[PDB]
């Protein structure tokens, strides 16, 4: 598929705004996907021990992996599309390791998506949204068939 300019821009807007506080939002987009989807917990060793969003919230580790998620999704959707190398790496490492099925990336999806509607409303209206679920069901649709040639889920 394909963005027109005026959707990437929509999408880099609110990213900005994303990008003033990385930890925070990487945080809160973790927790409301295990509170939206616990068996998602499961993939991760390091905390699946963690029992509620309040030993979520204070979780180090958990916020560090916030980090390092938000920042590569950032990487690639600056790219505009353009995201063969950068998605090289990552689906080989979550479709041989880490084993993530696509539908928790269409799940984490809709985490990133409640959370940014939540915090900037503002610059998150209908169209900018449209173009943000846009631009990440084509960051999923390029996984997906990354997954296929690397031989798994299908
Ligand atoms: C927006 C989509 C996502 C991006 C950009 C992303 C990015 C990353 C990156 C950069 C790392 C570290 C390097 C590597 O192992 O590849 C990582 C590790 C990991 N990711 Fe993903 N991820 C995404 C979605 C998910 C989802 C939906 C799950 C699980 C339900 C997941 C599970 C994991 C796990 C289990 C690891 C190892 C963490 C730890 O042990 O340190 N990722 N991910």
């Amino acid at each position: 598929m394909v963005l027109s300019e005026g959707e990437w821009q929509l999408v880099l807007h609110v990213w900005a705004k994303v990008e003033a506080d990385v930890a925070g939002h990487g945080q809160d987009i973790l927790i409301r996907l295990f509170k939206s989807h616990p068996e998602t917990l499961e993939k991760f060793d390091r905390f699946k021990h963690l029992k509620t969003e309040a030993e979520m919230k204070a979780s180090e580790d958990l916020k560090k992996h916030g980090v390092t998620f938000l920042t590569a999704l950032g990487a690639i959707l600056k790219k505009k599309g353009h995201h063969e190398a950068e998605l090289k790496p990552l689906a080989q490492s979550h479709a041989t390791k880490h084993k993530i099925p696509i539908k928790y990336l269409e799940f984490i999806s809709e985490a990133i998506i409640h959370v940014l509607h939540s915090r900037h409303p503002g610059n998150f209206g209908a169209d900018a949204q449209g173009a943000m679920n846009k631009a990440l069901e084509l960051f999923r649709k390029d996984i997906a068939a990354k997954y296929k040639e690397l031989g798994y889920q299908g």
